[PDB]
C-alpha cells in the first residue's frame, strides 16, 4: 500500500509511487527522477498522467515506451497548474533531469519535495527564497555525521590527473568506467576529453545518453568501441576477473586497464583524504573507488535545511527502522535550536 510519504496532503498526488497499482483517489502521478527505484511500475501499459522534466519524459518515452499522451513535461522554474494546483520545478542537483516539486496549495500551505538531491548554496537564490515552505519531504539518505565528502569538482580532478599519467606513461593502457544508472556523466566524459578519445559503450547505454540533452554528446559518445580509450561498462563488471575477461576480448590493443567504480559513500572517508585514494591491483589492471556523490552530504544537508527553516520535517529515505528514524528526529532538533526556529 501507498506509504503516507510519497502523498501530497490537500491534493490528488502521489510522488515516485508507481509500484503499488492504481493508488486509491490519485489524479496525477509526479516522477522526480529517472532511477528505478522510484520509476518502478512504469511501462507502455500505464494510461494515468504522468508530470515530470523534458529529460525524464524523453527517457519514458523511448526506454520503457509509455505512450506520449500520458506523459506531461513541464519546464523548469515556471509556475504551472495542474489539476487547479500551482506547481513549479527545481533543478535537484541529482542526475540528469532530477527535479525538486513545489506545491502551493489552494488553503495556503506551501510543500518541497527534495526527490533525490545533492543541496547547493546555489539553490538559496531560485524561486525557493521568494516564500515561506511549511513542509519538506526531505532525501535523507545520508542523514548522520559521518558522511562526509568532497566537492564533485576536486573528485573530477583527482580522476582526470589520474587517467592523464597513467596513459601518457603508458599508451597501451584502456581508461574503463562503470555505470549502473543515468548520473555521474561527468566522470567518464571529463576523462575521454582530457584523453582526446570518445566514450565507447552498448547501444543500449548510448540510446539512454542521447535521451539527455547534453551539449554535443554526438561528439563525446559512441558505439564504437574499437576507435575509443575509455569504454563504459555495467558497474557488476568492474572486477577482477570482469576486467581481465573484457581485456581479452580488446584483441592485443591494450596490455592494461585502468578503471573507476564511482560509489557514494565509503568509510575510507573518515581517515583518507582525496589526494591520499589508491587503488586496488592485481596484475595488470587496477581499480580506484572514487567518491563522487549526488546526494548531499549531512553537512550540505543541514546547512540547506537551517536556511529553509521547515515547519515541518518528513524523511523519506531510511525510514524503515525504529533506530534510523529516531536518530534522524534528534538531528533535527538540534538543527532546529542551534539557528533559533
Ligand atoms: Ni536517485
Amino acid at each position: 500500500t501507498c506509504p503516507f510519504y510519497k502523498k501530497i496532503p490537500g491534493t490528488g498526488f502521489t510522488v515516485d509511487a508507481f509500484q503499488y497499482g492504481v493508488v486509491e483517489g490519485c489524479t496525477a502521478y509526479f516522477l522526480t527522477h529517472f532511477h528505478s527505484d522510484h520509476y518502478a511500475g512504469l511501462s507502455k501499459h500505464f494510461t494515468f498522467p504522468v508530470y515530470c522534466s523534458e529529460i525524464t519524459g524523453n527517457l519514458l518515452k523511448n526506454k520503457l515506451h509509455v505512450q506520449e499522451q500520458y506523459i506531461h513535461p513541464l519546464p523548469l522554474d515556471t509556475e504551472c497548474i495542474v489539476n487547479g494546483v500551482k506547481v513549479v520545478l527545481l533543478d535537484a542537483n541529482h542526475c540528469p533531469g532530477a527535479v525538486m516539486i513545489l506545491f502551493y496549495l489552494p488553503n495556503g500551505t506551501v510543500i518541497l519535495h527534495t526527490g533525490d538531491f545533492r543541496a547547493d548554496p546555489s539553490m538559496e537564490r531560485s524561486l525557493l527564497a521568494d516564500q515561506k515552505v511549511h513542509m519538506l519531504y526531505l532525501d535523507t539518505t545520508y542523514c548522520s555525521p559521518e558522511y562526509t565528502f568532497p566537492s564533485q569538482q576536486e573528485v573530477i580532478r583527482f580522476a582526470i590527473n589520474t587517467a592523464f599519467e597513467a596513459v601518457t606513461l603508458n599508451p597501451h593502457a584502456l581508461v574503463v568506467c562503470g555505470t549502473y544508472s543515468i548520473g555521474k556523466e561527468k566522470v567518464f566524459l571529463a576523462i575521454a576529453d582530457v584523453l582526446g578519445s570518445k566514450v565507447g559503450m552498448s547501444q543500449e547505454k548510448y540510446k539512454t545518453l542521447q535521451c539527455l540533452n547534453i551539449p554535443e554528446i554526438n561528439s563525446l559518445i559512441t558505439t564504437d568501441m574499437c576507435s575509443s580509450l575509455v569504454h563504459l561498462l555495467p558497474m557488476m563488471q568492474i572486477n577482477f576477473k570482469g576486467l581481465q575477461s573484457h581485456l581479452k576480448k580488446c584483441g592485443g590493443k591494450y596490455n592494461q586497464i585502468l578503471a573507476f567504480r564511482p560509489t557514494g559513500w565509503t568509510h575510507s572517508n573518515k581517515f583518507t583524504r582525496i589526494a591520499d585514494v589508491i587503488p586496488q591491483t592485481k596484475g595488470n589492471i587496477s581499480i580506484y573507488g572514487i567518491p563522487y556523490s549526488e546526494h548531499s552530504s549531512y553537512l550540505e544537508m543541514k546547512r540547506f535545511v537551517q536556511w529553509l527553516k521547515p515547519q515541518k520535517i518528513i524523511p523519506t529515505v531510511n525510514v524503515g527502522t525504529w533506530k534510523s528514524r529516531s536518530t534522524m528526529e534528534k538531528y533535527f532538533r538540534e538543527w532546529k535550536l542551534e539557528a533559533g526556529y
